[PDB]
This record gives C-alpha cells, structure tokens and sequence, in this order.
DNA sequence: CTCGACGTA
DNA sequence: TACGTCGAG
C-alpha cells in the first residue's frame, strides 16, 4: 500500500461499515492512516483489515460502484437505473438507492398535486417561468414539471424542468445558492 | 381562420419581426389578429395575408423543422446543434439554436487561462471537495470535474464538479437568478 | 460528436 | 423505466 491508494474497510470500523471506500494517507510497517471519504473519518488501521481496490473498475460497465454521497463500494443494481448513453448503454445515478432517500425526501402529497392541477399552465400554451425568466410554448419549447418541496411535501410553482433540475444541483438549499453567487461575484 | 390561441409565423418583415417569427394569436377583428411574437414579447396587428398557420406539434423532435427556445423563430433542423441522444438511438438537439448560442456561450476560455487551470488541475484519482456543493468526490470516478469559465471575460474561475457547472448555467452565471432562486425557495420554507 | 446529472413524467 | 438541459470534454 502506497499513499493516495484506495482501499476498502474489510470489516466493520467502529462507525465505518465494511466496503466504505478510503484513500491512503500515511504508511508505517503496519497500519495505514485512511481518510474514509462517505463520513470523513480519518483512522489507524491495520493493513490486516484493509482491501486494495481498483477505483477505476468501478461503474459504468462493471458489476460494482461507489455510491457519490456515502462513498461504500455496492452492487450496481443498488443504483437506479436514470439515462442510456450513445452507445446504448445505461446509465445509474451517481448516488445509491439507500442515499437517494435523503435526496428525494418526501414526495409532493396527493392533495398539493391536485391544487397544482387546478392551475395548470395548458399543453401550448406561452408560459414564463418564475425563476428563469424565459418565455416559451408549453411542451414544445419547454418542458414544465409540478416543482415542490421535498421536507414539507408541498407544492411550490410551475417552473420549467430545466430550473428544477438546477434547484436540485444545489440541494433546493438556499446555502449552496448563497456559494454560488460569492463564487460568481468573485470572478465577476 | 385564425382563432385566438392559434400559432403561426410571420411570412414576412413586419417592423422588427423577422419572418418566420412565431406568434400567438391574442385578438382577432376581421381579417387582422393582434399577435405576440414570443421571441421579442411584441405583440403586434397584422393582416392575415402576413400570418401563416402552423402546428407546433409537427415540430421539434421527429420534424424537419424546430422552433427556438430564445428567439422562437422557426428554422431547420440543422439550425441547432446535436447534443444528446435518446433511449431510442434518436438525437436530440439543444433546444435555442446556433445564432443564440452564440450569446450563451459567449467568450471561451483564453489559451492562457486553460493552462493555468491546467497547472492547478485536480489530479485524476484524488479525493476532492467541490467549492460550491461541497460534496466529497474522487475524481473522474465519483463525480467529474470541469475548467470552469467567466463567459463574459474568456477568464477561469474554478475547477468545480461537473453537476454544479450544468447548474450554473441553468441560471445563466448570473447572480441576479440565483437571487430569485433564494427567494422563490425562502417563500416556500 | 460525445458526457453525467438533476427532479421530475 | 424515461425525459431534456446545461457547460462541458
Ligand atoms: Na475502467
Ligand atoms: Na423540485
Ligand atoms: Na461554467
Ligand atoms: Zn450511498
Ligand atoms: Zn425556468
Ligand atoms: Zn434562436
Ligand atoms: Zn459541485
């Protein structure tokens, strides 16, 4: 084992569950200081409880990948199945099934829908999206989706999916898009 | 003929409008509609001998012709540029076409800048933070990362992950939608 | 040309 | 299952 090698935990690490993948930090003749990247837990451990991993034989094309979020090395149908590639092969999310549940919260109730419903922009229609700003001709120039929110189970708007989908890039977390506007407004 | 609601182009120039600009029929007196060009948000009275019908369903996708996301013009195919490609093997093309492309895209990354991020890159395989997001990543495994650029002044911010990259452009590198992002959230909280 | 990623439908 | 969209590579 060399400094910057992957490793997985073989067994279970005090909070670190086996298959969490981690990054060599420091050698000595036994042990290895590992920087678990899903709980950013740096540890003594005994090169005895370490796996060697190829990171690159993981994913796309493979039978495992690490998940984003909590970085433990799963089967790749613990992953869900979201896109198809030009070569027709399929594409899962970056994040497993049991992270997904964080990330997808609680789903927009049955009566919210309805009351969104109620006020539909019509297929055809020239719409304005709230946020974005840019006009278009409802399923043609742009696609809308019911926008809600994912503590309360809420509805929020009719936004189009392109906003949605940037809502979601920065955790519907006005924290993340707080960053984002020093970030820009640093390089202005 | 024509009925408010109705789509249809403008066959030829009317003032500022460009034919093959689309409208919305929003009123109708004889044989003159007043009509919303979507692109410039003119709504104009044109005779109807200046309009013509179109079904905006026989467009885009599947169609020889598309209508523009910014300027809602309508133009072929091959105005727009192949970005993607479907479950079903079809390609799909970015929804505003090349001529507005253009201001999207505004000035690349200088020679220089690029490689000066270059020097600073996030080696592949390292385990790296995303300014912005703040998600843990390996590098080119767990997520991917992109030189990220001013489109206004051809200069580099950061190296971000690939994911906070798309978002930005989602609402134009400009602070100002950010802002209206914030507050469209904060009223839902 | 090609890419992953997001919350949606 | 799948979708378009973004700045990128
Ligand atoms: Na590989
Ligand atoms: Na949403
Ligand atoms: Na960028
Ligand atoms: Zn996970
Ligand atoms: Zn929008
Ligand atoms: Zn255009
Ligand atoms: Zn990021």
């Amino acid at each position: 084992l060399k400094n910057d090698d992957f490793v997985i935990a073989k067994n279970q690490l005090g909070n670190i569950v086996p298959n969490s993948v981690g990054v060599i930090r420091a050698v000595n003749g036994k042990s290895a200081m590992v920087l678990f990247i899903g709980l950013n837990e740096l540890k003594r451990v005994d090169f005895s409880e370490l796996e060697a991993i190829d990171i690159y034989r993981t994913g796309k094309g493979y039978d495992k990948k690490i998940c984003n979020i909590c970085h433990i090395l799963k089967n790749t149908d613990g992953f869900e199945i979201n896109q198809t590639d030009a070569k027709g092969r399929k594409t899962t999310r970056p994040s497993c099934r049991e992270c997904r549940k964080n990330i997808d919260g609680v789903k927009l109730s049955s009566t919210e829908k309805k009351k969104m419903d109620e006020i539909a922009p019509p297929k055809g229609s020239v719409f304005t999206c709230p946020i974005c700003e840019k006009r278009s001709i409802v399923g043609v120039t742009a696609n809308l989706v019911h926008d809600h929110n994912h503590d309360t189970g809420w509805g929020r708007e009719w936004i189009c999916d392109s906003c949605n989908t940037g809502l979601g890039r920065f955790k519907d977390n006005p924290k993340f898009l707080e960053k984002v506007i020093e970030y820009l407004k640093k390089y202005e």
